[PDB]
């Protein structure tokens, strides 16, 4: 079927993907990247969270697969000396597919509103001065948040930016997503909840301004300065990232391997 | 049919008698307590083995609690709703706990382990698999609802009662080179099941809920979440989020 | 003697000013704005900050004082109504001089040369863009490789302000020592650190040496810079203090207290 | 001079405790195990405290010395394998002495007073924990939780890192006050942040209701009835280590919680 596969852009993944695509040179395999049916990232998490957004318009349709050529990556969970395995396995087509939640993130104005799909976290951070909203749970107003911003996570997320904040590590099957404060001053005049808040599906968290309508809003690694903004709202989206599964590698393992060893 | 239980107190008792008027103690379908979060937690414990007929009510003669949600004053209409059966059942999920014959148990907060006297050493394992060596206070495995207590005092993250998970937490972990510990609470779903295994010291202090009993000779503590559900009667509409923000916020 | 006031910049700071002047009109006192004795600010925190560094090559000689105009600050003590009274005993010389220990920032270049930084409630060092990686170097000796947004150095009167968001513990002024906090670290098995904040005595030096990334962001009281090409950041406590005059007593952990728990 | 040695209790520190004695019978070097001038503990960590605890009376006249027969201990920083060069060393007299601040804890209910190496903590005897902070003869905050923990600065790497607290250098002169599972609602609002208070502060904690409290003194964790007030404050005695060679603070704190590469 129609592949195509994204590299980090050194030597050691440019050199492995030539490897792997001379590998479906024996295969009825087709390269596409427009249309693709399967999109292997070599490199890192980064290289395969753009993977994701380069196809997030058809992850109906597409398998991903995550080969790590630095240290072990949650998302790139495959070393290169299985490039060849995962070839052959791929041409054939014995595998499964797994599937994790991901995250709607809507920016209202004062135009129309902007969608995004996250993979691992959104954040929302100042233009520079203090970062103060209101933090609105289900059209209920549920704190003040002041400090230098918010995190939203995936599950899948929740071992990355969500982990390093405090927040709570979720197993990917969870269909939910959590909300992390950063550096949250709080005082008596801007109390709040301090717990990261794990939200379920069809939860809708609000994210209104106060002063200050110009915000930092980041998806996974990307960041762009949102002006005007009237509301940000997170919710569990109904899209879902779609893997291709060959072995068994548990998620907590990957955890294990990650931050105990 | 139906039944109340009481603090003990004067106002509670007196309630009682005031809301009787307007019963099976054996059979319920309704049980409602009276008094708070503590007093509700002892008329689940009291009834554990007929969860998937009985729905719950819970009357706080004191401050607002997580499960007791009604006013005193407000069960004069309390009474006529339940009477006529018309309400929606809220189910809330639970956490298993097994010692290892074996003693299975049933927490609707959360279930804790530490050692009955010196260091508590332990081999925590994820699905038949080891994921690290823990050594300090004790752990903590919350329900969805317990994550308002005592979880949300160790670090632990709110997480709405709708998320069928248990969620566990660290109670002072030394973590260093020899026992590395992740830290982070951990999050899990439905089927997964964390084994607490010792290293030396075999006699824990293990907690369900408000009972804390010392268990001698433990090989293995097993944690997942119940198949059984606790069912609570609905009239209005009080959001979870809300009944957080109250308590915590102000 | 010499003084100046700096204000906000709002109408209530700016005539508080105007009218503080001409109170001290009436006593032996003369504005000067080069090289006055005694600064004091009228505003917030923040305005604090501004004069401080507006005077930082002159803490010897100077003697802060702070008015806040809004909510009680840390280091604008006194409240608007009471500037009439502090008019006169500054007048009368009736004080005493207490000392907070200040931070010193250094940054090493490849080679421009070097530059030296005071700081008085905290200095952070981040990346230009990218993960930030480096070395913590404690006393010449190695002591953790950090990965995570960035680490934050705090003085004593700073653990109030950015440390203690970043969960830093709180320092009473009167010891000389300084706390880095980590900014999420990512703490795996690769980049393994200790969480825990840091409590740093006297002549403690920690360098923060890069590892791939030469170029960091670096703020000092919230005046964030760009450096490039950055060989090594050095901490430690200055040997330089700022100076508060004091008149009525304040207790620092009431000011904890009214800041955070109740007032 | 005067030593002696205790041990761990089992089969390895017993055996490398007579091994020193036998060496020292080769130097001008007499055991006394009611007067000695210097104290050799093997074992851990914890047996450190207890060999502390035994001579607290003769603080004065006494330098400790740890050997650790498991893992790298802060106050037990000698390896068994370095066990000749000690006793060489020792019956030398070649060696400087590094002093700990200590924790002076009063209970008030007739005053019982206790000195803390590590910590000192104030749990419930059963029953909800709640009491009022008092810093310096004023009210800072009430607090609910499990207990709270006050550390001296040798002590912050122990049960206080374990409960979020900073490490702080020894060097200075300091008490660590960090909360334990805190609950901070409504009704109950905290600090949050660990607090380091320098000499001659007061800390009180004064009874809301209970009376009962379990207090913990390093480990002697005692069921003290009808308390009305704990006062901590930093103890004008003083630890004394026997130094050799060099073994940075921050070192022990790297090889043990970091990483210990060559072991
Ligand atoms: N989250 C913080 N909680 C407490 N205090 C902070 C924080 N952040 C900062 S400055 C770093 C920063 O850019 N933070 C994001 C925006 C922000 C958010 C809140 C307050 C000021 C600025 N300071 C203090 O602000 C002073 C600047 O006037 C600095 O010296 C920090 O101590
Ligand atoms: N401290 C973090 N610990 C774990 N993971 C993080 C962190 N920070 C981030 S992104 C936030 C950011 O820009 N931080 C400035 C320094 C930095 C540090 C790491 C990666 C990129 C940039 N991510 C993850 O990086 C992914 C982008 O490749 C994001 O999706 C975050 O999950
Ligand atoms: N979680 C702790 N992490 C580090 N260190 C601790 C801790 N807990 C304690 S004592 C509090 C206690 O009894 N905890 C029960 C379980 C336990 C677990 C490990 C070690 C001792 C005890 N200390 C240190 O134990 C020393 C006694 O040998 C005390 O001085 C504490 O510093
Ligand atoms: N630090 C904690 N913050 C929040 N909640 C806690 C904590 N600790 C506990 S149990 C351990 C303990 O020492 N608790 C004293 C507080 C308490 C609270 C309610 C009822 C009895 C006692 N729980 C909850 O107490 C419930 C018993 O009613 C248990 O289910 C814990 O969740």
């Amino acid at each position: 079927m129609k592949y195509m596969i994204t590299s980090k852009g050194d030597e050691k993944s440019d050199l492995l993907r030539l490897n792997m695509i001379a590998g479906f040179g024996e295969y009825d395999m087709e390269y596409d990247d427009v249309e693709p049916e399967i999109v292997i990232s070599i490199g890192g998490d980064g290289t395969f969270l753009s993977a994701f957004h380069q196809y997030e318009e058809r992850l109906d349709e597409i398998a991903f697969i995550g080969i790590h050529t630095g240290h072990l990556g949650f998302y790139a969970d495959w070393r290169p000396a299985e490039a060849d395995k995962l070839v052959k396995l791929l041409a054939k087509g014995e595998y499964q597919k797994v599937s994790y939640p991901l995250l709607k993130t809507t920016v209202k104005y004062g135009k129309k509103e902007a969608t995004y799909l996250a993979l691992n976290e959104s954040t929302v951070k100042s233009s520079g001065g203090p970062f103060v909203v209101d933090v609105v749970i289900n059209d209920i107003h549920f704190e003040r948040f002041r400090g230098d911003g918010l995190c939203m996570s995936t599950p899948s997320g929740t071992t990355a930016y969500n982990k390093s904040l405090g927040g709570a590590l979720m197993h990917p099957s969870i269909e939910a997503m959590q909300l992390t404060e950063m550096a949250s001053i709080n005082n008596r005049v801007y109390r709040t909840i301090g717990s990261p808040l794990v939200f379920p599906k069809h939860h809708v968290v609000s994210l209104q301004p106060v002063n200050d309508k110009d915000f930092q809003i980041s998806v996974d690694h990307l960041s762009i300065l949102h002006r005007d903004v009237q509301e940000i709202r997170y919710e569990v989206s109904a899209k879902k990232i779609h893997f291709a599964r060959f072995r068994s590698f548990p998620f907590w393992r990957r955890v294990h391997d990650s931050f105990i060893e």
